[PDB]
This record gives structure tokens, C-alpha cells and sequence, in this order.
């Protein structure tokens, strides 16, 4: 009873502990019907702070002295390449740990027990693609773009009511991403009001900046300006003034946009002119309005005319449902193109702003991959059935170490039945006789209580999650399984 | 929370507590490869008394707060009618506490669970007798004899070098004594004196006593008088009254239980007679069925009220010590074993045994079935109740499938005692199993897997069927009854 | 702020720390160059009780919680049928406890290597039967009446310089004893004074007390009495006190009464009169001393006045008071039976000297099978280094598993010569290499000489060491000492 | 002062105390089996390392009081020079304290006990001599260079799946370095950029550094220049070197530090391709290769600078551009380089190259190696156990507690293999005895079997530096007098 | 008993707890004859304000740990 200081048994624990801590909050987040939890700190924090995805608030607080913290860090990476959709990565890391408790009953060298991961490995071979899964998306893809794993991803994050029709929106813009050149020039803001349509499709660009009270309310038939140097002995200035004004009066000029700071004096003077720029404009968003616009060669005051190529469709400032924007539309290009986000309402309404390059992300590897798997538990109880087999068969040391891991996926089936509400127990022994039977279309289905058709949902998981958690999975643990509990020094 | 007040969950985890503590204690006791303990306490306890039987050091103490002290009493209701052989009900009672942790996943009411144990039914009379329990020992039996159950009672007890030697004669004992109807003339002492043999097999009751220095050595065509009342109470009226009888009777030897008076033992020095003074009651109760006893009253006693046996009773030299041999009985029914020994605390350890070594073999010889030691009866049963969960509708299903899941322990219980790794004992051991041959067992020697036949353990057939439905129904009393609620007694 | 707190590892601890603690005090007893140590307690104790043997004070006191008490009963059997000699058999087996700190280092199963103590039932019995050399002893024996095992036992003891005479005495008791009637009414004491000698035969049973100053001298023909009961016109009733006197007088006459032992005080009166008869009486006879000389006198039957003629039967030879060389004490002796007889060893109020009493009832026991033997070894370690060098062989010899325990148990030969010779005053490990060369030479006759520093031959100096005592203690000591490490943990839980 | 006093059995025991503490983390790293470990720590650590190699996280990290670390500070040397394969070393010279205990018991003084160590010399001397062990290792050797002892080094270490090639390059250097001695002149690189083999051997040294945007790319018949001081009126210094310059036909300048701007201008139009800050470690090292120079002032061209006229340039082999210099004439002295995938395996390769290097050169020069799992050990133990009743008085104590410890090693070994080691220890015992050098602990096994077969061989320096090392440790504190104040500092 | 630490079904509660607070202010408010509050802040806020439309007041302020400004800004 009691004891606090670390050498030999008490060092798998603390790293045991820590597992299993984070192992309930992240629980309740997995598939269909997840929960949003709010969380409040002291430090560089200003009230309770609620995210649905996982990896943010992990990235965000190292609440406590428990080694954990370095295990959680490394999620971001797996995040730029693939990342969210539901959080499992960590859950299936942590009940690895579970199963250590036997380790003492083995009372063998726990390095031995190493090779399980090569072990797993061979059970790797096995999990490959034996549980049918799901073709997947062509290439752009009629049907298949969404009402599948962007509404999975959603479930969990408290919005779902309505916020499945907004994934639905979402996959139409990783088509349009798709040929460009990978992942950049998307961006979109949220909105502060509500509508039952909860967001527009824009064909062009979005940006938030004004020049000043004065200047005409619309232009039409814009011409666009970019320029790279700044507008930045008095009389001598009003030459600066005045060459701006003459070039820019032939042109037609209707928007002028530069990237740093704007010098005075044109500002009054383009007022008069009616024609509207814009102060100090971010350099990402125009390089992206570049592509959109047919493009600029941007130099000195010598930039207007035919060395500015602008679109001229419609430039506006319109006002949405409370916190109004400029809007850039009709881009002869259409190659780059912007969605603009309404929320719920609520502080997890600004998540929009990066919350939308989680979103890019999981419906891009959906019609990139083109392979996907059946959702709701469909997976893995299939794949656990065939693992039970393959332990018992293996004379010796082989049989130990893929058992052990055969069980792990049997939890899963439970954590989404337990998440519904309905008996997780009564749920276990239908679930299995369904998958056992073959059919893999047959999955989880939260709303019944009992085992129904997956396919009929519309619930599919991407290819690229299933794959790569697996191989990885069984990596990451072995240079820490090599290890029991840290060297010398005296710590906590 | 943390502070001794418990309801619901917290009042199921008390109990879970208790079942796991006692298993790894017990767990070293099972089979060839058992191990001896020894516990010290203060307060009414003498000291140190070393236990190897599981059931007698858990009914002497009651040692802390969780609750089993009630589990615990139960286990010797058993005892006088089978027991012993091995612990293992302890054992499989803990395991089943361990499901629970997955019946809070269930998380509703596990009392419809418990129909799980009336499936538990089909899988315990599924499996037991389902390999091969032999056929035999119909009554007194040459070879059969021994070499089997009792070496297993043994095999918990490490001193089975020399000892197994030891288990092997008690078979004989429980020929004569057999029927376990009614056990009663069966006494042994432990001599200090070493020797390979270790014992010493005596044709009738061994006893402690000498009249005094003076009175004859050896007595034939001897008479048998026992008396309930003393001789202690004119008094040469008392002398003549006690010489007249026995001289027409032709005495040869009196055992009194109780003072005797000394007027009395003058004469029957010269007589020719040999007197017991204060001879243990018990003793001479054993020695009347045997005898074909007498009536004890007063000194009308004599003649035909009293039986007396005409074989031969002498007293002679057991090792260091003197011992008086009653033998010949006519009746046959009873006789008696005198333990030698090296002579230490396992010496005094033999005394735990005897009431362990008697009862075991004694129920062999009335089942007329067993089965194989050394955990070969677990693996088979668990291969065969996997299959039964799978068949069965579904809640039941899910209780069906625990139950096969805790036999696994098992292999794995005998295998961690043995000094030989958990892990690759199981896999290997299924295999054999599996293949079908009732035989193949673990062979803690070995450290892998072999014949068990060849070493001649054997578990009684009673004690797992017994063990199946007796387990069942204690598990359902303790799942339902969900308040637990004590202070402490005074 | 207190608590016994162990768990797993510690709890093995605690076998260990019984074994260690237990082994340094009883080294020192060990050998030719011995220690004795006095222990003493209050509390259903007296004073001043030193034990020169091993055995007889590890059996009386269980000092404390650890478990070591039930290791010591064994001792006791080993006792009952050979002794002691020197006392070693504890000592071996708490040096098994020492390889399992390389058990945890072996990190597998400890219980595994319990396999090794099977090994023992087989290392034990090797080491029966083979070993030690020597012969036989006919019956009362001239020169090999002693100045054999007695001088072994005594080794042990400070005793051995003056003394190994004393134990060449002792045999001539054993001679007189000898039967298979039991050992019954030996008695031995010890007197204030300084002479080569420093101990003298008496014919049969020593007794410290005297009648008066005045009282014949000595006694012949004599008759011994015991009395359960003590001795203890107004003119007339002065008169009646005679009559006392008269009774005891008149009937002691009869019988030839030589000498009266009562247990208890004595009145004044029968003393004048004892005198002037011829009569030797004792006061206040210690009564420990009378139950055993009954037995040597064949008894009688003690009751009221009525006890002398019949009902008491005396023995007859020689009844003296003699000098001792300092004060003077009571000789019985020629005693019939023939079952009971004693020695006196001189010293008294020394300081330990009381010692030597608990150092005699250990020595009396070795010299009287030593005649039933007939079978002795060779003594001063000559023994212990041969089966040494003979075991090594054995531990590679045994496949796997055995090896290793059966290596543990030829170390333990080792030792015995290494602690013979430090107590000598000589540096011990140059006598270890030096012996080892001689017995793996073939000579079973060299061993070790302390005296010499070197070695010498063990049968000029008459050492040997009894057949039974090397036999039973290889056999009983590995199957009781089995049990210790068959057993890894000792606990139960908490008191408060 | 500090002043800490060390008595007779309170100055042995912090000596004690030491070697325990060790052995337990050192032990699961050793061979195929070998593991990473990682660690946090107080003060300015703030996280958790992980190291592979026990030598690397012991010099960085002095943690208490009792001394361990000066113990721990000689490995290095022995890893510069020879070294590593797998931590042993440190573990054997552990194990030979715990004998101590049992030390007391003879209770005369430790110094006798010492004798051991004279016997230490003839007891192990039979041991590394009991043969077999090595091929022969007959010189260069076309097979045998490798696929052995550099690959178990890796083994412990995860970079092997792919890397194990790495390690066969690092023989071929080892082998034209060999005679004079060993070691001097060794470096390695690595290059961000994948490749399935993951290297690049060069025939001379490579330097990452350019002496700017402008210059020759490649130069032919270079001439090396070396400058002991740096290039920092001012005119005349910029006439001195271009004069002197032009007849040599200096095609390459190195300097070890800063280099001043003005003749930077001149360099780049001369054809002259010069180096600013350039290491002393690689300039020292490639003078052997260039035949070297004497580097004073300006005064320095020509004849009293030897340069290597063969091919010097810079080339791009993937993203970071470097600097080859090849064509040894001396033939002495080499390098090797390195390429990979882009991956934390291909830096860890960095970490067991030079593991691999110190490794094969030591083991071609001194022509001896050991039977690797445990057979050296066993059949040691067997040998030494007769030893003891051989020797006389004074020889005959120490030798005998030397002896028993060999037991403990197959018990490590048989352990960490995960089978029952009780079974084991005697049935190893048997096949030693028999005379199968070859024969010994096989962990992939789980019983005993052919060494030879496994190709595990370990350095003979490896081991005799673990044995002598072990005890003279042990014997230096206990003796201890009159100690000056504290910390190893 | 005797702390505040608080997990799922206890978590349920101050979120329970959070909408009978607001309630008991807006209530007295909601009709023909209500009261009015003044409401006071220290640190960064600009005089108390008084206020008798609740929408305003609620809107304004984040006072404490339980969550309901989420609800609020609807």
C-alpha cells in the first residue's frame, strides 16, 4: 500500500497510468456518435476551451508530472500527411500496455516478448486487405465523394445535427483542389449567424480588409492591382500622387490590392476616383488571388496596364448573417475557389479557421486514395475472428504474442455500442455472428441498438487509415517495449 | 472515495479483493511441484505453525478486514466426506470473480447472467469424464492400489522423496478400513528416528504405557480387560473381589482408562498380568470394535460381558522409543499405521498429512472412477467449452464463454509453480490436447509437455464433479447478494 | 513509526537473516580452538547459563519473531541417535541461503532450482557409504579405550590441553555402563583446586555433605536408608522425646544401618545418638541425587519409620567421606546393579567452570556409543578435506539442473578446515591449499595439526571421530535443511 | 576541502554499490537481443534521451555521490581506439564484487586475495586461449571482412533491417588502413537524399564547406595549402599571395580558421578554390593523405608545402553540397561516406558506423576474436574450476573465487533467450567440456547449439579490457588512504 | 463529500447547474412587473451597467468556470 519512487515494477506503471488516463476522454469521440468536452486552464488560457478533435487539446496542455506528453507530440506529424477523421491512434497504443499485467504472470525476459512485434508483423500480413473493405472513389466520383467518412469525422464534433450537410459541401472542394499542384490556396471563414443551409459555396476568393469609411459601396468590371513596394520636398510627393492617379484613371481601375503598408496620400485620392484597395493585404491570400485573377507581374508604379492581367466577373463587399467580408468571385481560371463556413455558434465556431484544413484533409485521401473500408465496427470484428485462429495454430513461441494482440480489436465493437447507450454485452454476441458469417457490409449500427446494414448508412472509413495505423502501430511500441522504465537520476 | 464506507461497485470490489490474495498463496500447493509455508502470530497462537493443507490454516485465523473468512469455512463441509487430494476449488471460486470486470461493460443487471451458470452445467458434465477417467479399483485391488491419487495428495507436499514411498503403505491401511462409512480405529505416531524406509506397518494398535517397574514382559493366548470406571475407591475386600475374576479368565492384559489404585497392582505382578494406567479413551473405543468389544461397568465386568482377542500382545521397540502392540484381531476391520520419519518439523508435518492422506485414497476405492492429474483435465475441458458459447443464442452465450475462459489459468497456475516459462507452456500444451490423446498432461519436470500415466498421478473422479455444480451455486450467492455491510465483533 | 513492511524479494530476506545470525555465534564453538559463551536472562530464567554445545541452548530459547526455531528442533533427533561430537550440522545449511542472492542474478524460477534439493536425497547418499576410514573397538579395550573421539569432542572445548586426560577417564565410565540398559545415573562434578591430575575416579556417586564433626569416619558393609518423612511431670514429656530417639536406635541396630540419607531437615536429638552407634547420616540430601541412587542401590520403599529391614534394600561395598584435595565429599560406590555409575572432574566456582557441567552431558554421550560403535573416522578435518576433494568431481557429473546445487554442497567441506585452523593462531589460508595437496595425495591418515602449523598425522595424536556421528549427520542434515529452502517466504500480515 | 574519510568495510561497500546499479540497465542491450533504452532526468535534461549505445548517456549524465563515473569514463577510450560491439565490459567487471561478501569470511586483507590477478593472468590466459574463436582473419580477406561481428553491433540496434549493408562497407576501409599501429585518419558523413544501398564510397576525405558562390567547380593537379594562421598597406598582403601563387599552380586552398576578404576576389579569377574555418580534426588527418606540410606565414608555398595532385572538386551527390578530395597517394589513410533514405534510421547509421569502424580494425591487426554467446565464457569456466585445486597456499583462494563467476555469464545469456536457464546451465556445462569451442548458448534456439554457424565473433581487446578493468577497481578503494576532499568534477 | 471533484454524471450536473442559475435572474425580468440589476465589474470595464434586457447582460460577460456562453451568443 502506497509508495512513490521508481525502480524496476513501478516504472511500467507510470507510463501504464498515463495510458490509461487519456484512453476514457478520447473514448467517447470514436465514430458516429461522439461528445464535445470543454476543458479550463490558468496559463495562457482565457476561458474553458472546447475542441472535438483529440490531437488540438493534447497539443495545447501538459497538465500534469506523468510521462506522457512526448507520446502525444508525435500524433501532429501523422496530422500533416493524414491525420484526424476519428482519434484511434493513441486508444490502440494504450491498451498494448493493458496486457503487461500478464507479462509479470510470464515471468520470461519482456524483451523476448519483442519479437511478438515481429510476431505482429506476421499478423500484419494477415491484416492486409482480409476484411473485403470498400473499393473506394475513382477520381472525383459521382455518389461516393462524401456522405461517407467527412460525416464520420463530424460525429464526434458537436454539429453533426445539421453539420453532416456541411461535410457533404466540403468534398466538392477537394475535387477542385485536386490538378493545381497538391494542398494550398484554400481558405475559409465562418460566420457568426445561422441559416438552415449553414454555409455558401464561393467560386472565388474571401478576404477581410477595408480601406477606409470613404470610397464607392460595389464595383463591376474590376480590374485588379498588385504591387510588391509599398505606396511609402513635400511638393515632390504629389509626383508620386499624380502618377498613381493617371495610370490608374486609363485603366478602369475598380480594386487595388498590396501586400504591406499603404501610403496616405492615394487613399484620399481614390475616393474621389471610385475605386476601392486594399491596406496591408496578406501575402498568402494574394498569391492565391494570383492564380485566381490570371496573374501580375508586380514591380514598381510601372505594374498597370498589359503587364496586369485582371478577371473582371464582380469584386464586392456583401454583407453575411453579421460579420461582413469582400468577396472576389467569377475567376476566369476556376482552377482555385473558396467556401465560406456558418457555424452553430458558439467559441467553437472560430475553430472554423483551421478546423477546415482537418476537413481538406480527410476528404482529399478519400477521393485521392481511391480504397475505403466498411465504417461502424464493420472492420474490426472480421479481422478478429481470423487472428483467434492463428495464435492456436502456431506451436511454441509463436502462438503468445499474436493472441495478445487478436484480443485488442475485440474492445472497439464495445467502445462504439457503449457510446449508443444500448447494452455493450447483448451488442458483443450479435455483432459476431454477423461478421463471422461473412458478410462485411453488416456492421455496428448505434440507432438500432442491435446489428445492422452498414452500406445502407453510408458510414465507410478511408483505405489510408487502416493501413498505416497498422504498420506503424507495432513500430513506435518496440523501441519503448525494448526499454522498461528509464535510467538513473532521481525522478519526480 | 478511499475511505471505508463501500455501496454498489465499490462494495463488489471488496470482494474481488479477497478472491486474488488467497489464489497465489494456495496456487504454489497444487501438484508435484507444491511448496510448505509457515505463519507467525501474536495473541493465543503459541508461535509458528507450518501448514501444507490450505483448508486448516485458513479455518484457524481470520487475519484482516475484506470479507472470505465465511468462503473459507465452507471448504471443510467438504473435507470429512473427499476434502483434501489437492486444493483447487479455492482456486477456480477466485477466477470467477475476474469476469466481473467485463460485466461492468454489460452494465445493467447481472443477475440474468447468472443462467450462465445453468449453461455452465452442460460444459462441467461436458469435459470431466469426456477423455477417459479409467475403470476399476472394484475392491482391494493388487497394483491399482496406490502409485496414483495418493503420490498427487503428495505431490502438493515437497518432502515426496522419501514420502512418496510413505503414500504408497497408506493404501494398505484404507484396504482394511475401506467403506468410509464410519472412520474411526485408525492412530499414528511419528517416531524420531531416521531411516530409508521412513515407516513401519504394525498388524494392530500401537500405545505408550508400562504398568511400572515390576509385572511380566510378554503375554500369549491374551485376554483383553477394559475398564470405564477406576480402580480407585475394606479395601482388601476391593483386592479379592478384582483377583477371584481375573484368575478364572486367565488375564493377560488390563487396560484402564483412567487412575488406577495400587493395592490392585501388587497382585497382578505376581499373577502374571501386564495393567495400562490412564490409557487414552479414544484408543480403547477403536480397540473394541476390533476386539468385538465389551460392556464397561463395574468389577462384574469380567467374563462373558467382556470380549477379549487371542492373538499376541507385546511390548516392543520402536526405534528410540517403547510401545506396546495389540494384534490378531479377529474382526479385521481395523488396524493401525506407525509413521518413523528423519524427525524434524516435517516429522511433526506428517501429523497434518495423516488427516489428508485418509480420505483421499479412501474416496478412490468407492468412486471406482478418476481422471488425469496434472492439468490435463483443464486443457481438454477448455478446448470443448469454447464451442459451447458459439452454439448458444446470446446473453447466455456471453456467460457461457467466461466460464472456458478462466480453465486457461490453469495450465498456466501449474506450469508458474513448476519454473518454466507461462507463455510457451500454454501454446504447446493445447496441441497435445487438441490431437486427442487423454494421456498427454504437463510435466513440470520435463518443462514441456508429456505422458502423465507414466508417473501415476491421477485426480479423483469426485472431486471434479463436485467441484463443477458446488462452485456454481456458491458464485450465484455472492453475484446476488450486492450489500455488504460490518463492523467490528465485540 | 515502526512496521515490519516486506514484500517478495524481502520476504525471502527474512529466511536468509536467520541463517547468518545464527552461524557466527556457534563458528566460534567449532574445532579444536573453540569459544564458549555465557547467556543470561531473567524472567522464568535463574543466571548464568553458558552452553559450550550448540544444541542443548538453541532448544531452550526462542528469542524472537523470525522463524529459526523448528530448524533447531531437528538437531535434537540427530542427538538422539549419535550426538554430537562437535556441532556442524546447522552450519552447512545456512550457507545454502548465500547462492540465492545469484538466484535473483539467475532471474528465471528459484522453485526450479528447489529441483536440486531432489538432487540432495542423491548427493547425500553418495556421500554415505563412501568417505572415512577406520576399524573397529572389541569391548572394554585397553588402549583404544580412548584417546579417540572423547579428545575430538573435547577439541571443540577450551577444555583440551589438561582435559584430553579427562576424557580418557570418561570411557573407563562408559565401560562400566556399557549395555543397552540406558544411560541412567551417571553424575559428574567439579572441585576448587589446581593439579595435573584435575580429576579423580570415584568407585560410585559423589555427594557434597557431612552428619557433624563428630560420627565414625567411614563406613563398611553399609546400609543406606532414605526418609520421605523428617527426623523432627512436665519432666515426663522430656522423657517422650527419648522415645523418638529410642525407635530409631533400636531398629537400626537390626538392620547394620550404615548410613541415613533424608531429603529435608534433620532434628537434633538421632544426631548425638547416630555417633556413638557407628552410624553415618545425612542432612538435607540434595533429592535429585536420591531417586538416582536408588536406582543404584535397587531402591526402596520411602515411608514412615517403618521403612527400615525389608522394605529398604541397601547396598553394600564402601561409604567414605574422602578428601578431594581441598574439601571433603561422600563416596557411595560398589554399587550391585552395575547400571549406575560416576567420575569427578575438579575446578568449581572458576567461573565457567559451571560450563563444563553443560560440556559433560554433551561428552558423556560420545564416549558411550563409541564402545557400541566400534566404528570411528579419522579426526582434526582428515576426513572433511578427502570428501572435499571427491565432490567437486560429482557436481559435473550431474546433467543441467543438478550440477548446481550439488556444487554448493561440496563448498561446504571447505570451511570446516579454514575454521579449525584459524582459532589455531595460525593464517588460515595457507593452510588451506597445503592440506588439500595431502588428502588429494591419498593419505587419509594426514589432516590438520595445529600445534605442528602444518599438517601431521592425525592417528599419533589420538583424534577420531565416531563412525555414527559422520554417517547420520550427511543423511538427516540434507533432508531437514531440504525443507528451509523449499520454503522462499515466512510472513502472515499485520498485529495493531 | 571536502574531507570524506573512507573505513575498511564502509569504503568497499560505496564501490559495491556502484556495479549493481549498472548491470541491471546494461544487461538487456547486449547482442541480437540488445534493446534502446531512454531516460529523464533532473536539472537541465527536461525530457527523455534515448541511447542505444550505454557508453554515450554515462558520460553525460553524474547523477550521485558514491564514484561510478570515473569507472565509466575509461570506456570511451577503449571506444575511440577499439570499443564497443555490446556493452560487456562494464557488466563483467560488475559481477566480480559481489564475491566480496564471501571476501570477508577469509578475513586476512585484500591485497592476498590480489593474488588472483597474477592468476587472473593465468586462469583467462588459458581461457581466450582455449581456440578456436577466430577464422584467422589471413589479411584483407575476401568474405570474412565482414557479415559477422560489425552486423551483431548493429543487431542490438534497429537501423539494422536495411543497414546491415552499411556495415559490410565499413570492413573494406579498415583493411587498407592496416601495419603502423591502427586507428589515425577515419571520418564519416551523412548525406540527406535516399538511395536502397544508402552509401557512397569515396577514395579520399570529405569536407562540407565552399569557399563561396564564385570560383572554379573543379579543379585538376590541385595543390593543397594549409595555413597555421588566417588571412586577417593592406594591398601588399593581396600582391604577396597572388605572386607566390601563380607558379605553384595551386588549384586548392585550406585554412584552419577565418579568412579574410580580400583575397577571396583574387581566388575566384586565379582558379584557386580556398576554404574559410576549415577543421583541424579533417586538415591533421588529411595531411598524412597529402603527405602533409609545415604551415608557418605567407612564407609557406611550395617546396615547404607537400601537396596531392590527384582530383579535388565539389560535387553535388544529393541537396547538401559537399567537398571530395580524392587520390591518396600514401595510401595510409581513407574515409568512406555515407547516403541514406531521409529517415531517423538513416541518422541513427551515423551513431553505428563508427561502431562498426573501431570494431574490424582492431580485429584484423591483433588476429583474435571470441566465441560470442557465451561459449568463451563456459569453456573458460570449465578450465579454471580445476585451477584452483592445482595451485598452492597464497595461489590457491584467490583463483577459486575468480573461477566461480564465469558461472553467472551463460545464466545471463540463457535468460535473456527466455528459457528455462536452470536446464540450461549444466547442459551448455556438457558441451564445453566435450571440446566443441564452436558449441554455446543460442537464444534463437532456446537451448545450445553451433556459435560458428550464428557468425557471432566477438573482438579479443573486447575482452581482455573487460577482465582486467573488472577488478582493480575493486581493489584501489578499499586501500584508500588519507582522502583529499570531493566530487570527480 | 467533502471536495469538488466531479466526473460524468457529476459532470452533467454543472451543466444542469448553469441553466437553473440563469434562470432565476431573467425570470423577474420577463414581464409586467419586474425588477431591475445594476451588476458592478472590477478590472477592465468601464462603469457598472445597469441593464433590463436580458439579452444584452448575458451576452456582455463570462464570469465563471460552469459553461453557458455558448448558449448565450445564439
Amino acid at each position: 500500500a502506497g509508495a512513490d519512487e521508481e525502480r524496476a515494477e513501478t516504472a511500467r506503471l507510470s507510463s501504464f497510468i498515463g495510458a490509461i488516463a487519456i484512453g476514457d476522454l478520447v473514448k467517447s469521440t470514436l465514430g458516429p456518435k461522439g461528445m464535445d468536452k470543454i476543458l479550463l486552464s490558468s496559463g495562457r488560457d482565457a476561458s474553458l476551451m472546447v475542441t472535438n478533435d483529440g490531437a488540438t487539446i493534447l497539443k495545447n496542455i501538459g497538465v500534469d508530472n506523468p510521462a506522457a506528453k512526448v507520446l502525444v507530440d508525435m500524433s501532429r506529424v501523422q496530422d500533416d500527411e493524414v491525420g484526424d477523421g476519428t482519434t484511434s491512434v493513441t486508444v490502440l497504443a494504450a491498451e498494448l500496455l493493458r496486457e503487461a499485467e500478464s507479462l509479470i504472470a510470464k515471468k520470461i525476459h519482456p524483451q523476448t516478448i519483442i519479437a511478438g512485434w515481429r510476431e505482429a508483423t506476421k499478423a500484419a500480413r494477415q491484416a492486409l486487405l482480409n476484411s473485403a473493405v470498400d473499393h473506394g472513389s475513382d477520381e472525383v466520383k459521382f455518389r461516393q465523394d462524401l456522405m461517407n467518412i467527412a460525416g464520420t469525422t463530424l460525429s464526434s464534433k458537436l454539429l453533426t445535427h445539421h453539420k453532416d450537410h456541411f461535410t457533404k459541401l466540403a468534398v466538392e472542394a477537394v475535387l477542385r483542389l485536386k490538378g493545381s499542384g497538391n494542398l494550398e490556396a484554400i481558405h475559409v471563414i465562418k460566420k457568426l449567424g445561422g441559416s438552415l443551409a449553414d454555409s455558401y459555396l464561393d467560386e472565388g476568393f474571401l478576404l477581410d480588409k477595408k480601406i477606409g469609411v470613404n470610397q464607392p459601396k460595389r464595383i463591376e468590371n474590376a480590374k485588379i492591382l498588385i504591387a510588391n513596394t509599398g505606396m511609402d520636398i513635400e511638393h515632390a510627393e504629389k509626383e508620386k500622387m499624380k502618377e498613381k492617379v493617371e495610370r490608374i484613371l486609363k485603366h478602369g481601375i475598380n480594386c487595388f490590392i498590396n501586400r504591406q503598408l499603404i501610403y496616405n496620400y492615394p487613399e484620399q485620392l481614390f475616393g474621389a476616383a471610385g475605386v476601392m484597395a486594399i491596406e496591408h493585404a496578406d501575402f498568402v491570400g494574394v498569391e492565391r488571388l494570383a492564380l485566381v485573377t490570371g496573374g501580375e507581374i508586380a514591380s514598381t508604379f510601372d505594374h498597370p496596364e498589359l503587364v496586369k492581367l485582371g478577371s473582371c466577373k464582380l469584386i464586392e463587399e456583401v454583407m453575411i448573417g453579421e460579420d461582413k467580408l469582400i468577396h472576389f468571385s467569377g475567376v476566369a481560371l476556376g482552377e482555385a475557389c473558396t467556401i465560406v463556413l456558418r457555424g452553430a455558434t458558439q467559441q467553437i465556431l472560430d475553430e472554423a479557421e483551421r478546423s477546415l484544413h482537418d476537413a481538406l484533409c480527410v476528404l482529399a485521401q478519400t477521393v485521392k486514395d481511391s480504397r475505403t473500408v466498411y465504417g461502424g465496427g464493420c472492420s474490426e470484428m472480421l479481422m478478429a475472428h481470423a487472428v483467434t485462429q492463428l495464435a492456436s495454430r502456431t506451436p511454441g513461441k509463436e502462438a503468445v504474442a499474436m493472441e495478445s494482440y487478436a484480443k485488442a480489436l475485440r474492445m472497439l465493437p464495445t467502445i462504439i455500442a457503449d457510446n449508443a447507450g444500448y447494452d455493450s454485452a447483448d451488442l458483443v454476441a450479435q455483432l459476431r455472428a454477423a461478421h463471422s458469417e461473412g458478410k462485411t457490409t453488416a456492421g455496428l449500427d448505434m440507432k438500432e441498438g442491435t446489428i445492422g446494414d452498414m452500406s445502407v448508412l453510408g458510414i465507410t472509413e478511408s483505405f489510408q487509415v487502416k493501413r498505416q495505423v497498422l504498420l506503424s502501430a507495432a513500430e513506435a511500441a518496440e523501441v519503448i517495449l525494448r526499454v522498461d522504465n528509464i535510467i538513473k537520476a532521481a525522478p519526480r
